[PDB]
């Protein structure tokens, strides 16, 4: 399971049922989970921590040293949860001492040549298409997809249930449900096909819809469309979050 | 010839006059030709169908499993034909149970990069530049040029003798012949320098414009137009070809 | 410090104190200097020129033939100098018969994906962003900053302290001390953020803006704004090299 053609350092610590193909290589201070499968020419680098369940594809590079030239050389980790697949060449820089701390949470795919820079955060149940760069200390909330080669500026913020179409680059933050589009970025309606798929009521959309119609299309600054929305769309935790995730937003949402 | 440091499963088949670098890695269910060359840490993974006279550069990583979260393990291949050109980290996943086989023909160059989908179609003699994505299930024609950072979608076509600038993005068909530039994609005139460096007639250069003036440039529908080129532009295979392409066109055409 | 794990071809020059990492793959006709660390799974290909105290980081690969279908099989090099950060999948193609060097200069970082084509030319103090394509036969000034997925295309020169917005575009000349973005790309006024890090005075600022302000904004044509800049402008090193740029650019510059 194995393969004694892989360089695996002694102190890597290794969990169960775990294959490793040839020309895999593991360094010190890493901890790897159960039941992950490493492909050939992945390699897995000071500071990694994988959970379980997880496919590392050929050419992977998960741990490198922050692409930030203030780094100094801080001690800081790459980390990814359980059930992800990390595709061919994805990259996943540890952190900085700007946080300390690159995490990946569970079950999200990661194509080909996507990149995690530093200190960024992705939670769960995300999809990321080819090639998109994450840049420092970005967060993604769950249930989130990105086409490929999408261009996420550092300290934006992309809310669950969002698709943001091929291509596109954005440099403030996305909020819930949405589609984002077009150059330059814009609101483009609700992520319709999404929320369908993921067995949201038509009640439900049509509200989230409502409210990013008050958001968006009712000639209304930020503060006043939240108070109409608060006051006028149907209550119910996905209506609090598009609230609160505008409410708190750190560098403003898209247009 | 063949590196003693290449991993090379017993049931792999491999032709004639191979060479293979170190830390190349090659699976069991694959099937490799006679002339090629595979050159340090490519991947050539179950499912590999390369055939004769080719170059694998390093880092390429061809049959992995698709990227579609609809793949359910099912039996499928990834192939090239002859005399490709396949650069760095260029990916060519196999197929799912939509069609089965990822293909590439003969006398391509993929660029670094570059990624082929689940069951994507390419033709012969097709130039494909830096990092482009052809997404599922894509048909590209004969003789193609695409620059770098290309984004087709899913389901698309292009046809022969295009070229499409780089950077730019696009969810309907390419009819052949032209150069689709901008943002949004748009048809930005004919492909005249590649014509005339294949050795195209003037004559049938100036037809295949007469025809694109009439599809894009006089207000016509497009039943209307096929219509006028047919009755108005001296028929040859190449006008045959446009017409056909575009009368049959699945997604439509871009603008 | 060299891995028994690398493969390096005998006939390699490698300097002192060089660090080498399981899974690299050095060829013949290759020279590296001194106090490099070469990453797992690098490749450093026959005509390569490494210089010293550089770090090359896993799945690059220096000195591959170029993508160019003009090359027959010329000797060339693919050169890097001293003190660079060449990050993960990043590739440094070797020349052509068109000039016979590919050329990286000294302190650059190259983030990962980078592409450097065929003939290439970088100078020092550079950083260019993930997956960012340089086309054949480019030139970039030294102490440039590029972000992300930027194409350059072939013949292309960038003047020293620009900032290339993530994204871009362009096939004309970018001169110095400017912010080049938007699509289609344009110029987007003065570097300030860069030129106040690397301690240009406030003086010195405010001329290259006011040489600019002429230049893009008076509505005079190319050869009367720099006429009236060097009339009008605080003359100084910054303000000739300005000036010296546009009225030699072989492309001319962007709008
Ligand atoms: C990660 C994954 O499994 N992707 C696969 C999936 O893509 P995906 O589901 O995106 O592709 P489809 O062609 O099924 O989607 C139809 C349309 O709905 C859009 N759309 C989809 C999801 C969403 O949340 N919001 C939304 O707006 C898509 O962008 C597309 O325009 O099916 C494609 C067609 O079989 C496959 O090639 C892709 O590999
Ligand atoms: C695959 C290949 O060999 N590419 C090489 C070729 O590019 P390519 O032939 O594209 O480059 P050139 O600079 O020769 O082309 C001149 C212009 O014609 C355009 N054009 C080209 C072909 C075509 O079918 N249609 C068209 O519109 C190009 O985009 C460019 O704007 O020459 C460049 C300059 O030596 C090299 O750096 C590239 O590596
Ligand atoms: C190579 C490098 O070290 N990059 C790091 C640096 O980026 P960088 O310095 O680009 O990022 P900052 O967030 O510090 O810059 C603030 C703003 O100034 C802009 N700007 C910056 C430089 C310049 O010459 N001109 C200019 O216009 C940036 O694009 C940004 O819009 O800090 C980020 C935030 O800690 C890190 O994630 C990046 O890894
Ligand atoms: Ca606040
Ligand atoms: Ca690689
Ligand atoms: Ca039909
Ligand atoms: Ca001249």
């Amino acid at each position: 399971m194995i393969s004694p053609l892989a360089y695996i350092h002694p102190e890597a610590k290794i969990g169960e049922n775990v294959e490793i193909a040839p020309f895999v290589y593991i360094d010190r201070n890493v901890v790897i989970g159960d039941n992950n499968k490493i492909m050939a020419n992945a390699n897995i680098l000071y500071g990694s921590r994988i959970g379980n369940g997880n496919t590392i594809f050929p050419g992977a590079v998960i741990g490198a040293i922050p692409q930030d030239l203030k780094f100094k050389g801080e001690e800081s980790t790459a980390e990814i949860g359980d059930n992800n697949l990390i595709r061919e060449n994805v990259t996943i820089n540890r952190g900085t001492a700007a946080k300390g701390r690159t995490i990946v949470g569970n079950n999200n795919l990661l194509m080909e040549g996507v990149h995690v820079a530093h200190d960024a955060l992705i939670g769960n149940g995300c999809i990321v298409g080819n090639s998109t760069k994450m840049a420092g200390e970005i967060i993604i909330d769950d249930n989130a997809i990105i086409s490929a080669n999408v261009l996420m500026h550092q300290f934006c913020r992309v809310g669950g249930y969002v698709m943001i179409q091929g291509g596109c680059r954005f440099s403030k933050d996305i909020p819930p449900y949405i589609i984002a589009g077009r150059e330059p970025i814009a609101y483009s309606g609700i992520n319709i096909i999404g929320l369908r798929r993921r067995g949201f009521s038509n009640e439900i959309i049509e509200n989230i819809h409502n409210a990013y119609r008050i958001i968006y299309q009712s000639g209304l600054n930020t503060s006043d469309a939240l108070t109409k929305v608060e006051a006028e769309v149907p209550a119910s935790p996905e209506i609090e979050y598009i609230v609160d995730f505008i409410r708190n937003s750190e560098r403003g949402i898209i247009r």
